[PDB]
Formats: C-alpha cells, structure tokens, sequence
C-alpha cells in the first residue's frame, strides 16, 4: 500500500508520513474526507515539489495510517500540535505549508499559533473563514460505507464527472473501510455539522494579522467550500495572492495539476 | 522618444506600433488614461515575453503617436476595425491578446466580432462588464494637465504611494500635452461617463458563448475599475482563471511585474 509511507513518533503518536526531496521543507496537509491520507491527496503534487523542495506530507491524527489514540481528543488545536510535532521531530524550524481545506484551516490556526514556524502558504479551498455548511461537506462527512456513497462523493469533488470510475469509487471505498476508519471519521464530524466548520475556523481579526505571504487557490464550481470563503480569506490576508481555476472543483491539485505545481512551485520559488 | 516605434497603415490609419520577438504572436492593447501608448503601458512587459513569442503592441487610434484622423468616429466598434486593421496589415491570421482595461473591454469584444483570429486572452482590469462608475475612474477620463492632476491620478492606479515621484507625475504630464493629445482624450470619454462604461461592455449573453482560454487578472485594491468586475467576467466565461493580487492597484503589469509576466508566459505556454 503505496499511502503507507514511513513512521514516526510525533506529538506523542505514532505518525504516518512521506518525505521526498531536500532544500526548503514544505509540508503539505490533506483534507477532511473519508479514506483520505496525505499520499491520496498529494501523490500529483510530491514529484513535481521533490525536485526542488523538500516534502513533507503527512497523515494527521485521526486519519490515514497514523495512530488512531483511545479517547483522543480531536479538535484545531490538537491538530496544530501534531503539525508542530511532526516538524519538531523531523527538526524543521521554519516551513511553507500548502492546506487542502481541512488542511488550509490547520495552516491558518499553526500560523496564527507558530508564527516563527510558517514562512509561505498556500491555502486550497480551505476552512479556516466560517461558512454556511453545504450539502456537499454535509455529504462527505456524513459518508457511510458504499461504493455508490464513494462515487456520489467523488463526483461532489470533482467538476468532469468522467474521471469518477468505478474502479476509483471502489478503491476509495476500499480505503474508507480499513480497520477503524470509519470509526474515527463517523466520530469527528457529528451532526450538526456547523459546529465543525466554526470551530476549524479562526476569527476576521487574527486573520488579519497574518504577515505571510499567502497563495489562496479555489476551484469555481467548488460544491463542498464555496468559492466566496476564499473570496473572504483574500480580503482578509494582506499578502495574499488569490487563482481561481474555472471548470474544477474541490480537487484543485488533481484536477489542475500540472496549472497548481507550476503555480504553487513559483510561488515559494519567489521566496 | 522611445513611445514613437514603427509606424503602418491599418484600417486607413496610420498607427505607431513596436514589434518585437519571433514565433506565436501576441497583441498587447493598452488602457485609456491621459498620455497613455503601448509603449508607457508595455515596456515592462515585451522584453520578457518577446523571448517566447512576436509581441506587437499598437497605440490605439486616439491614443499616443498614431494618427487622430479629423472627424473621426471613436466608437467600441471602429476600435475592433483598428485592432483588426493592425493583425491584417501584419498578416497576423490568429493571435493572443493581452488586454488592459480598457483594451480589455476591446479584446473581449475583438474575440465576439473576429472569434476565429483570437486564440487565448489575458484581461487586467478589464473593461467589458457594466459596473458603476467609480471616483477613480471619472478622475481619470476628467483628466485636465497639471504635475499635481496627474500625481493623483498616478496615486489612484497605485497601490504603493511611494512609485508615485515628482519626476514620473512630471514625466506623464509632459506626455498627456504632447501636440492634439488632451484634446483628442477630452472628447473621448465625456460626462455622463458611465455612457462610456457601458458602450465598452459586452452583454452577459455574449461574453457566455466565448470558447476562449483565459486569463482574468485584477488587482484587489484597484481604485479605478472594481475587482467585482473581475469577478462577474469570471463567472461569465467559461475556460477562466481569476488571479487577483493583493497590494495592487490598476497598474497589475507594473506594480507585480515578475509575477504578471511569468503568469502570462505559462499561460501562453499552455497552448
């Protein structure tokens, strides 16, 4: 299992992790859905960052084949504590970090947190600003096991419905049901799912106090973030660069792969 | 005078025009402020995409060194015959075009009228969607010469203040002067100007059928058409990519440069 990659203890847990590459880190954080992992997310985006960054991808608490604690406390700040843990037990001082939703609003709250720890951002259709709760993030987190559930997903996420195959819906269900997954996912999302969207994110005044440069990118038929999140993060953040890809959805660095590397690769190139 | 390049008859005008670069060709199309010519608005731009591509920037009639024909109708129309004129008079069957607002407004109505001769388009700040007149852009069509009127106005398309020296708001006064410059200009964009705005535009219908890849591009803080703009023309079409930038004003090709050039190159690349 190629999302299986190389262990070690971070935060106190045990943690799944790639690490490709050498010069400047950059860590990159995946998202929210059910069976996802840093490999799943960023298997597109590690080898064309490799060649001039060092990359960092790990999976956080709580999802992919990190540690999965008894009665651990999920919440914002426990996952900023894993982020810093995975970067102090690798020694990374200071690092780039590029947020995949869930991920975008861990960057926010590390920043926010570790200003000394985060030097550039790239946040992809990412919590972090509080937002009505869509019927698409309503669908992924209230995922229950079925390959027909996964397809329906997979179409949410994506804007050319001809990349959803059955044989993608069936691995990515496959995924979803590897011991305790969908144990842990079904608990850290509950009903009412508001709750979650406001608690991952941070408030307009700490936003605005963010000096890093930022690199926010959205896809404009984004069923499960609304592009007008990203709209408000831009507004907020000073330094900040907003790409708005048209025809792509919640899978921005898949489904614009080649347009995301070059842009996220010149981006930290500038630093 | 480095604003005076070569000059050729295109639609029965003779237009000062620079050509530099070999291989695909690209038509960059100026904005209408006081003094402006291809070369004040590009000369920051051709040298880095004339590298790659046949870069042909021409001073629109009624603007910088082409002829202003006596009696001669300015009108959304008679610009596309110019623009046309020019691609004709150079053998240039099908290029990309860079438009700056109010050239922006042009290309976009170029790509409606000639589809078949446009290829791929870049909009800054563009004209092209009706949005209310704004202070900063009925300060720049009431334009009257003095150093201190085109200091403001220099202020208004800026973000950064400080780019704005005594020599340059000297420099471009001397340039809105120069022999039939002012008088052409005042009766170009005559109060009530929003008459202007919307002649330059193109209906929401229309702009839906472009089959066009293209590049939107705005500055957040642009003062004299608003980002709103730029977000309505990226609904509206199709193969888009919105890039705003933040702590950018109206001169998105002067004030982020490097960031603009690159963008446009890699877009240019793409086809």
């Amino acid at each position: 299992n190629l999302e299986i990659g190389k262990s070690i203890l971070a935060a106190g847990v045990l943690t799944n992790y790639h690490d490709v590459g050498e010069g400047q880190p950059v860590i990159l954080i995946h998202g929210s859905g059910p069976g996802v992992s840093a490999y799943a997310n960023w298997r597109l985006t590690i080898p064309a960052l490799s060649k001039f960054y060092r990359v960092i991808a790990p999976d956080m608490v709580g999802f992919g084949f990190t540690d999965r604690p008894e009665n651990y406390n999920y919440s914002k700040d426990s996952w900023v504590d894993h982020i810093i843990g995975i970067m102090d037990a690798l020694e990374i001082e200071k690092a780039h970090i590029v947020g995949n939703a869930f991920g975008g609003g861990l960057a926010i709250a590390t920043a926010l947190r570790y200003s000394e720890r985060v030097d550039r951002m790239v946040l992809m259709g990412a919590a972090g600003t509080r937002f009505d709760v869509t019927e698409g993030l309503n669908a992924v987190w209230g995922y229950t096991p079925s390959i027909e559930n996964m397809r329906n997903l997979l179409d949410i996420f994506a804007y050319d419905r001809s990349l959803v195959t059955d044989e993608l819906a069936r691995l990515r269900y496959e995924a979803s049901i590897q011991p305790g997954f969908q144990e842990s996912f079904s608990s850290m999302f509950p009903e009412p799912r508001q709750r979650w969207i406001d608690a991952l994110a941070s408030s307009d005044e700490d936003i605005k106090t963010l000096p890093n440069e930022t690199l926010i990118i959205h896809g404009r038929e984004d069923q499960v973030v609304p592009l007008s999140s990203s709209l408000r993060l831009g507004e907020l953040i000073d330094r900040a660069q907003l790409h708005v890809f048209g025809r792509c959805g919640h899978w921005t660095q898949i489904e614009q792969t080649d347009r995301f590397n070059r842009l996220v690769v010149e981006f930290f190139n500038e630093a």
